[PDB]
């Protein structure tokens, strides 16, 4: 809803003050909704290639990153029988489809050749594990608090390793791997494994030599907890056991904890690797209800991870298919519809591709929000966010952009979807604008 | 889970550093739930107190707050019918049941002498707003940017105080006055109405001096947001209209954002008013899963509160009942569980009562976290998380804290329900224990 009053607001943005390197938006297709992406049955292969280009192709949904699990259920794992003791042999399988997942992958590469793949172990294969089996929680045999009859540490990394080696033979490379999901939680029916910092070191420091010899450049990640404050915990105990330089990158969803502060980790980006909607209806509104589904409370939650937690990368939980609000596109059959929450991911990714690095962007109105991106190749994209319910006139100041010859002005709202409003010449260092009330507003400057 | 493993923690507390004065915590019993706690069949009367009791005994649970809605639906108003302008006749009504809540509020006080009762409407009768109903969001009539017939600000401040004056009237002291619930928020289907802070302060300026005149102790909230970012805009945006001296308390909702940082008020309290798991099923443990919904979780939320945003009183949505996990204390039938989470209140509440100032506590180690309270009497509560999975030896160093002479030591976890451990003379201004895994201690100082 909105009124008729407008007020005005001064922004300054500042491309000599710099902060985190972006990746970019994602979501995953884990436990066979990559299979509801691409069910041959239902869904056309015309319509399977469409729901996948209208996500990653950079002129419309603007993602980037693809979040795989690597599997450790009967029918979903590398690693369907185990050999007796880490010695194995190993009986490594792949069926060249690991659960539609590399389907996904595939498809998605095709539309976005920059494609940030995150494979990620939601358990090791239960024979790996305390409990004997993938589900249930428990712990990799071999870590500290464990007392299995061996030590499975260099078994599940080179297991972890051979799942990249796979991919990699068939021409995708990936960019990041992770050993765990939310080893805060014991969701007890379903992939799981848990873990404290201290335990997550012990199997950090065989992991993270294990894979930088087989690839030097894949980035290793800890550890996808629940909540902000669960991953502070974790990266405090994984330093505090000697383990600061057996990761990367900071990853944390935002389901049990959000942040409003940096995490505690010096020189590592961070990316908050899933949050969805995970109980209501499905919802594709932008700012009719004000709850915390609409694609209008997905650009502020985005904004406050970019500029207050220094956060790279975003992910919704599921990419396409059923689960009610837990996917960016819903699918019915021979049908699919699209939340507004794609339209806030395309208002930070479609503009700041991967590589953009953030810039100072100040605003004199709590309220009226805004970051700022510059690329590699130098355009710069400023979202804007009016979270206000009337106009406000904007007046935006550049330092650091003479360069800048252009401005287009995309336009977020109840009925527009990052529509292209406007068009000029930049004919000085000032830009003013009228947002409209609860929208996301891009000046995307050439 | 734990293991057998100990590190140790420094801890300083410090009473010459002063931070908020505390309320307490509580519950509701809105819309119905009141008469769950005190129903005409099942439960009999005696436990209808024993529950009651459990809640608000010093002793027990430890709570202070009732929060009520000032109901403006059929069967739920003392304002059944409206006049067809704001000059009336108004016809109040007072049945002395208010859907049970005088009941659960009589009670209450019973148990505890200095309850903090909160009246918080959740929207106006629908004769004074735009949308003609109480439900459906809409705004008060006669704020910047409606169009109603008549200015019904005056009518719906005059309406809120006469339900005080009922309350006052059967002996029962009003605390706080809320006259929006979730305003950034159209549920639709319940009551509900909407605003910004333009619009609230629009409102307020009429209710504040209107209630102060009736009045003068009661104090006023604003605005019972969905999250802590939603209420920070409102606020932002009430002090932006010349607002800040219109209200006292800034009341907030966990639901759809969390604060890491204080709220942007100066000389004003803020209380967590109402947040619970509101989708998954009914939940006693304390830290089993892992899962937002276990006792363990709530006491580290209300660290977060209590010492990054200041906050002086945090509330459940309902006390007891149905519902599933949405109370505190579960009733089937003459039958009732009580959650662990209500062992978290007890943890600060049983012993930071109403007027205890927060002081300074530093802990070494990140995730064994630390508070402390100071009653007005001199005691100090010291409730300190032990995160981690496994024991820690604390070290404690009391600075402005001589006349202490007796410590008792609680504990809370999988297999106590704070329970007295340990008493011992104060000898010195240095305390030592082990704090067991997962489990909140608190350390008691007379
Ligand atoms: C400051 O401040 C603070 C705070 O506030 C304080 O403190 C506090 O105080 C308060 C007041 O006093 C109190 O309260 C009270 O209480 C009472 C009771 O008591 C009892 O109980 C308790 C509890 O118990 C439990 O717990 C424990 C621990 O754990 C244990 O051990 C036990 O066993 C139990 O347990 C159980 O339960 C639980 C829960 O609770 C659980 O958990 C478990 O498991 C189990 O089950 C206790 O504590 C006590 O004891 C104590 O004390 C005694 C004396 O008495 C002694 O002897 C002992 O020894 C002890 O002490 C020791 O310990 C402790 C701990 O325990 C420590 O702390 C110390 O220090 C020492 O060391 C007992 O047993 C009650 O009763 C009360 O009530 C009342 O009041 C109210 C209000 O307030 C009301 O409402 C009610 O109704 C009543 O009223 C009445 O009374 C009054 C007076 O009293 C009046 O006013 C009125 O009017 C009425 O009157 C009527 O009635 C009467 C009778 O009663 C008669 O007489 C007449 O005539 C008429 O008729 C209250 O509530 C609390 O408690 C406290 N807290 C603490 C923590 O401590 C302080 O003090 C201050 N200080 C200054 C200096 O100021
Ligand atoms: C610095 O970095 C910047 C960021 O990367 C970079 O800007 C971006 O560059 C990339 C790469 O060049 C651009 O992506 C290409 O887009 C081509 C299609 O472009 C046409 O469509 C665009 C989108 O059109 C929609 O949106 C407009 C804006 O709202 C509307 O006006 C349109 O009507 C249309 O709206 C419809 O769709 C919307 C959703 O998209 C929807 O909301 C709406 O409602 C409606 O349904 C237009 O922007 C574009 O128009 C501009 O350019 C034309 C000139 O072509 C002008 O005439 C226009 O006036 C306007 O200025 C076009 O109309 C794709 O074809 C292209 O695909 C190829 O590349 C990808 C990989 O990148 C491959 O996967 C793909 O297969 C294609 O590969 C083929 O070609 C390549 C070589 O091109 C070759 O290598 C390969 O082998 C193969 O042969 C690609 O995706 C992107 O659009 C730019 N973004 C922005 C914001 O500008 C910038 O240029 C860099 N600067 C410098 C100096 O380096
Ligand atoms: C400290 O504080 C804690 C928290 O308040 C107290 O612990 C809690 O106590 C309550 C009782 O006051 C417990 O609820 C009861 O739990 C028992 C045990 O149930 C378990 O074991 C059963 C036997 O093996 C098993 O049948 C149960 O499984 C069924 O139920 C679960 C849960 O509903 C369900 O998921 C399953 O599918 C099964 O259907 C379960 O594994 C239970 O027997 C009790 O049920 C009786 O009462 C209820 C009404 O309350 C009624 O519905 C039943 O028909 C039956 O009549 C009841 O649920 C609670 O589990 C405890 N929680 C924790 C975390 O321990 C503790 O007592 C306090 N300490 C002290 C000293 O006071
Ligand atoms: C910008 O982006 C937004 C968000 O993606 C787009 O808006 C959404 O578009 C989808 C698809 O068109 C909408 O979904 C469809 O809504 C129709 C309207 O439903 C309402 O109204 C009818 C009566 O008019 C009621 O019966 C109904 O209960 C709703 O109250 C539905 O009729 C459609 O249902 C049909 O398809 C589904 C499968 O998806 C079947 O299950 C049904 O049986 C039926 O055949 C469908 O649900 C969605 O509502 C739009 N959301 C919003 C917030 O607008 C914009 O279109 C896009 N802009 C542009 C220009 O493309
Ligand atoms: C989420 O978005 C959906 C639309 O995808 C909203 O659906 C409306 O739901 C109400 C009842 O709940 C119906 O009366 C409307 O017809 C629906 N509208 C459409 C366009 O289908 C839903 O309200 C939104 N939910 C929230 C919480 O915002
Ligand atoms: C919340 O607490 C309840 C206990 O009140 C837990 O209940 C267990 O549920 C499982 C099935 O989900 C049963 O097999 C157990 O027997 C139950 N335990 C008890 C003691 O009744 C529930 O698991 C908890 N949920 C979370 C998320 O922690
Ligand atoms: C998935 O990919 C494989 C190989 O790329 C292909 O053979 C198979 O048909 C694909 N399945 C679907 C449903 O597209
Ligand atoms: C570990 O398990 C083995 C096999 O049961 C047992 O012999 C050994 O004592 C255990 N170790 C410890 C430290 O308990
Ligand atoms: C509510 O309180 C009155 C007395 O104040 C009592 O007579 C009535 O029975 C109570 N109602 C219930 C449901 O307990
Ligand atoms: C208010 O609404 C009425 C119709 O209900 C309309 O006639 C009138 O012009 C409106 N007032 C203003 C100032 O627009
Ligand atoms: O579904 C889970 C949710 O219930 C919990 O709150 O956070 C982690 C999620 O996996
Ligand atoms: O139930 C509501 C919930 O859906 C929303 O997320 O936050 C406010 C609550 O009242
Ligand atoms: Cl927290």
């Amino acid at each position: 809803w909105s009124y008729s009053q407008t007020l005005s607001a001064n922004i300054q943005v500042n491309a000599l003050q710099r902060y985190q390197e972006m990746i970019g938006g994602g979501c995953s297709g884990a436990f066979g909704w990559a299979c509801q992406q691409f069910p041959t049955t239902g869904l056309t292969p015309e319509n399977q290639e469409e729901v996948t280009k209208i996500l990653f192709d950079e002129n419309i949904g603007g993602l980037s990153i693809v979040r795989n699990d690597i599997g450790s259920s009967p029918g979903s794992t590398i690693l369907p029988t185990c050999p007796a003791t880490p010695a194995g042999p190993f009986n490594y399988q792949w069926d060249g489809s690991d659960s539609c997942q590399f389907n996904l992958t595939k498809t998605a590469l095709k539309y976005n050749p920059e494609l940030y793949v995150y494979a990620n172990a939601w358990s090791a294969p239960g024979c790996m594990k305390t409990v004997g089996t993938e589900n249930d929680g428990g712990q990799i045999c071999g870590v500290r608090g464990t007392n299995c009859t061996y030590d499975w540490r260099q078994a599940y990394a080179d297991y972890l390793v051979q799942y990249v080696k796979f991919y990699q033979a068939e021409g995708i490379d990936i960019s990041l791997l992770g050993a765990w999901n939310e080893p805060d939680f014991n969701p007890v029916t379903y992939e799981s494994m848990e873990s404290d910092g201290f335990q997550a070191k012990d199997f950090l420091e065989i992991l993270y030599p294990t894979v930088k010899k087989a690839f030097p450049n894949l980035d290793v990640s800890c550890c996808d907890a629940t909540g902000a404050r669960q991953e502070r915990n974790i990266l405090y105990e994984v330093q505090q056991a000697g383990g600061e330089h057996f990761f990367d990158v900071a990853t944390w969803h935002n389901y049990q904890s959000s942040p409003e502060r940096p995490f505690n980790v010096v020189g590592k980006p961070n990316i908050m690797t899933e949050w969805a909607d995970g109980s209501g209806p499905w919802n594709t509104t932008w700012d009719v209800s004000g709850q915390l589904a609409e694609g209008l409370q997905w650009a502020l939650y985005m904004h406050n991870a970019f500029t207050n937690s220094d956060t790279s990368g975003y992910n919704h939980w599921w990419c396409a298919g059923g689960g009610a609000d837990n996917v960016l596109i819903s699918i019915t059959g021979n049908s699919y519809e699209v939340s507004s929450r794609l339209w806030a991911f395309a208002s930070y990714f479609r503009f700041a591709r991967p590589g953009s690095v953030r810039i100072g962007a100040t605003s004199s109105v709590e309220n009226v929000y805004v970051s700022a991106y510059e690329n590699k190749n130098g355009t710069v994209s400023i979202p804007v966010i009016n979270a206000a319910h009337f106009p406000y006139e904007v007046t935006i100041d550049l330092q650091g952009l003479k360069a800048r010859k252009r401005v287009s002005t995309f336009l977020t709202d109840n009925s527009h979807n990052v529509t292209l409003m406007d068009q000029s010449e930049l004919h000085g260092s000032v830009l003013k604008a009228t947002v409209p009330p609860r929208a996301v507003q891009v000046f995307w400057l050439e």
